[PDB]
């Protein structure tokens, strides 16, 4: 399958590592599977795309994250 969206669960939104592709095809679906795919409480969640990543692969620019607890907060 073709891989639109990535993931990562850092302790914060000021850590970063390496991208994990999603299956969902649309952002909506991203949020839910990155929130079905969150391991672990107090953690955070950036979703982003392949524009997203540097080029070790490091979700580093992403277009939507969620505070452990809290709603998806797009970038824009």
């Amino acid at each position: 399958t073709n891989v639109v969206y990535y993931f990562t669960e850092t302790n914060n939104i000021n850590a970063y590592a390496t991208a994990e592709a999603l299956k969902a095809q649309t952002l909506a679906d991203a949020k839910r599977e990155a929130s079905r795919r969150q391991c672990f409480q107090g953690t955070t969640l950036k979703i982003g795309t392949i524009y997203s990543l540097n080029s070790d692969g490091l979700l580093v620019d992403e277009i939507t994250s969620k505070e452990d607890g809290k709603k998806w907060v797009d970038r824009y």
